[PDB]
């Protein structure tokens, strides 16, 4: 007679396809209840840290996979997944994603999908541009250009949030340099002062070329979810830095017949490496100290394995890992790979990609410092010289913290 709770985020489409399968779950084991905690992206994160600090998280938990170092440093902030081995099929799931989801030999998430942020473009908008999909790093900067001239000053080739544009110019630096953008060994970035200089450059000469909204513009809008704003709704904002995994959450808010289509993903002659940000999209985990991991790990096995769960749950959590799972929705038909989605990932593996990005890279208190520090240069408040030593300063600080 067992009551779980479990939290996800994610857009309503994600939200209408995990309630449908915890009914199925409920269906399947009448003993055991689940209450449902979900959320968008926005503040989820920050409502869990809440939770853990007071011992009061849920009993199953989506997690991404930069909270690892936050919450199990010593891969003890979450329940070992080796425990429950009886109830959730792990012998489905790639060794080589366990091992991005094991901390210290603990099991700690199950990654449900693999995920990079790759080019997707507004076919409609770019078809008025006149323009091709952009297939340089020079391309795309003298794209804005060519929107602002032929469509107009509220035209634009893509949106980038600051996170976005973090992971582009540092996709742009590893092909340059390639070299890893942290340096664990040391606790600090990798940069030196004049490749920071060089990162903020590139951000300053992308909105002088009218790329992407400077944070200025952009803030003119409104505090909306990306995706939901009257601009990419309306196809001014013509693409999207963006995770295979999610991208429907974006293609399914333009305005018919608009779709986003996949674009190519920029290398510069000579690279050794496409510099991806390529990481476990999203992981399953158990509560610590939940009361019941038993029945906890039989609900990821339901929704990451069981024909029902794989059924209900689709493609809104990306392309599945697990082989029963992924067999199945490509059997279904539900798989197709002319789909955006599923088209993403495989170019991005055929794309050079040996360089992993570290857990934090994505820390969220260095994600907003870098919004912070291009704000700083959009409202003119410090130079480029200015930013690029307040972030690498502040950054290498955050990073010590972090890496405690
Ligand atoms: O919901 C997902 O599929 C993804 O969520 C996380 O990303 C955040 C947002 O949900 C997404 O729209 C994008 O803008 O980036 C945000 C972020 O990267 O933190 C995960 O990080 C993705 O891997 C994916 O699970």
């Amino acid at each position: 007679e067992v009551n779980l709770r479990m939290s996800w985020w994610g857009g309503n489409g994600r939200h209408q396809v995990t309630l449908k399968a915890l009914e199925e779950f409920h269906k399947q084991h009448p003993n055991i209840n689940v209450k449902a905690e979900y959320t968008g992206w926005d503040g989820h994160l920050s409502r869990l840290t809440t939770q853990i600090a007071g011992g009061t998280e849920p009993d199953v938990m989506q997690t991404n996979w930069n909270w690892l170092p936050i919450f199990s440093k010593d891969g003890t902030g979450f329940y070992n997944l080796f425990s429950v081995k009886e109830q959730l099929d792990l012998a489905q799931f790639d060794p080589k994603e366990l091992q991005q989801t094991t901390v210290n030999g603990k099991l700690n998430g199950i990654p449900i999908s693999v995920t990079a942020r790759i080019f997707y473009f507004n076919d409609a908008t770019w078809a008025k541009a006149g323009l091709e999909y952009p297939k340089t790093w020079d391309e795309l900067l003298a794209a804005g250009k060519v929107f602002k001239e032929k469509l107009g000053d509220q035209y634009y080739p893509v949106v980038l949030e600051h996170q976005d544009t973090l992971a582009l110019i540092r996709s742009y630096m590893t092909q340059k340099y390639n070299i890893p953008t942290i340096d664990e060994a040391n606790k600090k970035f990798a940069y030196s002062p004049e490749q920071w200089v060089e990162f903020f450059t590139m951000y300053k000469t992308m909105v002088d070329n009218h790329v992407m909204p400077s944070t200025k513009y952009y803030a003119s809008f409104g505090k909306s979810n990306m995706y939901e704003m009257k601009p990419w709704i309306n196809g001014e904002w013509a693409g999207t830095y963006m995770w295979n995994s999610t991208i429907t959450k974006y293609s399914d808010n333009l305005t018919k017949p608009a779709k986003l289509v996949l674009g190519p993903y920029p290398m510069l002659p000579g690279a050794k490496d496409a510099g991806l940000f390529f990481k476990p999209a999203q992981m399953l985990s158990i509560g610590k100290s939940t009361k019941h991991p038993q029945e906890s790990a039989m609900l990821i096995n339901f929704l990451l394995n069981s024909k029902e769960g794989v059924e209900a749950l689709g493609l809104e959590r990306g392309v599945p890992l697990s082989a029963t799972a992924v067999t199945q929705l490509r059997a279904s038909g539900v798989i197709k790979d002319e789909d955006p989605s599923v088209a993403g990932l495989n170019m991005a593996l055929e794309l050079p990609h040996k360089m992993t990005t570290s857990p934090y890279f994505d820390d969220p208190q260095i994600v907003s410092l870098f919004g912070d520090a291009i704000q700083y240069i959009d409202y003119g408040q410090k130079t480029v010289q200015e930013t690029a030593e307040y972030f690498n300063k502040q950054g290498d600080r955050i990073l010590k913290r972090a890496m405690r």
